[PDB]
C-alpha cells in the first residue's frame, strides 16, 4: 500500500510542504506519479541551485535521459518547437527539439556540459542562438494548469518550483535500479532516505493545490 | 612520463589485431569500446549488436554510460522507417545525425527500462519494420551512419555500423559514452580498465581506418 509506506514521510500536506523546503534549500526531491500511470519517480532538482554533482547521481543512479522542464513562455524565448509536429507517445510527453550550449561545452555529456547546457537555456534574458540543436540535454514543455491540467513529472516540477517561489525551471530523470528495472515505491523511499530528498506523490500535489486554490 | 594512447593500447595488440578482436568480441556478441580522434570527442563508447543485445546488456549501458542509448542505423534504414533528421539545420559541434527519437508501440509501457529499451531497438532494427511499428518521440534515440563509415567520417556512429558490416551482422548497433561516477566522461585509462573488467575489447576509429585501407583498398 502506497500511502502506508509514504506515511513515513508525513501526511500529504506535510509531504508537499517539505518538498518545497528541501528546493528551496537547494536539495532535490522525489517525486512518484500515478500507480496506474507510469508508476515512477524520478529526481528532481531547481535548475536555480543545478550542482554538477547533482547533475552526476542524476546520471549515474537515472535513466540519464535528463530533462529540462520549461514554462510555455521560455521554450517560446528559446524557439524550441516540439521534437514532433503530431506527437504519438503513449504520455503525450511533450519533447522539443534536444539543445546544446553554443558555447562552453564539449561533447555535451558530462555533468558539467550538461549543466552548462541547463542553466544557458533557464538563463530568463536567454536567446535562442545561445543554444545548439540537437543536443544531448531534453527540454519539456509544462502545460499551463500543471498538475491540474496533466498529472505528468513535467508539470509536477514545474508547479513545484512555482509553490516553492522560485524560478519555474527544473531538471527531471526516472530513478532506475542496477538491473535496468524502474525504480518502484520502496526503491524511491531507499534513495530518499539516502540521500535526504523529500519523497512525495502527484496526487499529494493535486490535492495540495485544491485545498488551498492555488492558481500558479 | 606518460605514454600516448597508442601506447596505452598496446596491450590489446596491433592497430589491426585490435579491430579483428573487436569484430569477433562483437560475433561472439559481447561489448566493445571505441575511442574516437584524441583531437574530437577524446571518448570511448560501449558498442553492442544489435542482433545478440541482451536487457543485461542495455542495463549496464544505462548504469555506466551517458543514459544516452544511441541506435546506429544505415541511411537505408533509418528511410525505410521513416526517420527525418531532427533538426533541419543541424549545428551541433559534430553534426551528429540525431532522427526523431523512437518508441516501440507493443511490448513496452514507459519506454525507459532496459528492457523497454532493447525492446525498441529490435523493434526499429528489424529489416522488414515499418515507419508505424514505432512511436515518436520515445527514448531511445536512432543516429543516420554516413555512406562509406569510418572512411567517409570519423564518428563511433559509423565505427559502429562498419563494424557490425565488417563482422557479418545485422547493420545495427547500440551506442553509448561510457560515463565516471563523478559525471565527468571516462578517458582512456579507465576505458581500457573498464574494458578489461567486462571482456570487451577496445579499439580506436583510427585503427579501423587503417583496417580498412589495409584490407579493402587494392
Ligand atoms: O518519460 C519521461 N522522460 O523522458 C518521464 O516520464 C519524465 O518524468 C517526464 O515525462 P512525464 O511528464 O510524462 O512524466
Ligand atoms: O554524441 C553521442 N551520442 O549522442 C556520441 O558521441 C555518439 O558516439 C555518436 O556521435 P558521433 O558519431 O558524432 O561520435
Ligand atoms: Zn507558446
Ligand atoms: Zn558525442
Ligand atoms: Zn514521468
Ligand atoms: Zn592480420
Ligand atoms: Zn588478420
Ligand atoms: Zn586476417
Ligand atoms: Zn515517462
Ligand atoms: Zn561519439
Ligand atoms: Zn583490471
Ligand atoms: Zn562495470
Ligand atoms: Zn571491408
Amino acid at each position: 500500500n502506497q500511502s502506508s509506506l509514504l506515511a513515513e514521510f508525513g501526511d500529504p500536506i506535510t509531504r508537499v510542504e517539505n518538498a518545497l523546503q528541501a528546493l528551496r534549500e537547494g536539495r532535490g526531491v522525489l517525486l512518484l506519479d500515478d500507480e496506474d500511470r507510469e508508476n515512477e519517480g524520478d529526481i528532481i532538482y531547481a535548475v536555480e541551485s543545478l550542482t554538477t554533482a547533482q547533475m552526476a547521481l542524476m546520471i549515474r543512479e537515472c535513466s540519464g535521459i535528463v530533462c529540462l522542464c520549461l514554462t510555455e513562455a521560455q521554450a517560446d524565448r528559446l524557439a524550441l518547437p516540439p521534437m514532433v509536429v503530431n506527437n504519438n507517445s503513449a504520455n503525450q510527453t511533450a519533447f522539443t527539439v534536444s539543445i546544446e550550449a553554443k558555447h562552453g561545452v564539449t561533447t555535451g555529456v558530462s555533468a558539467q556540459d550538461r549543466v552548462t547546457t541547463i542553466k544557458t537555456a533557464a538563463n530568463p534574458q536567454a536567446k535562442p542562438e545561445d543554444l545548439a540543436r540537437p543536443g544531448h540535454v531534453f527540454p519539456l514543455r509544462a502545460r499551463a494548469g500543471g498538475v491540474l491540467a496533466r498529472r505528468g513529472h513535467t508539470e509536477g516540477t514545474v508547479d513545484l518550483m512555482q509553490m516553492a517561489g522560485l524560478q519555474p525551471a527544473g531538471v527531471l530523470c526516472e530513478l532506475t535500479n542496477p538491473d535496468g528495472s524502474m525504480a518502484k515505491t520502496p526503491e524511491i523511499i531507499e534513495f530518499g532516505k539516502l540521500h535526504n530528498m523529500p519523497v512525495l506523490t502527484i496526487e499529494d500535489m493535486v490535492q495540495y493545490r485544491i485545498q488551498f486554490d492555488l492558481k500558479l
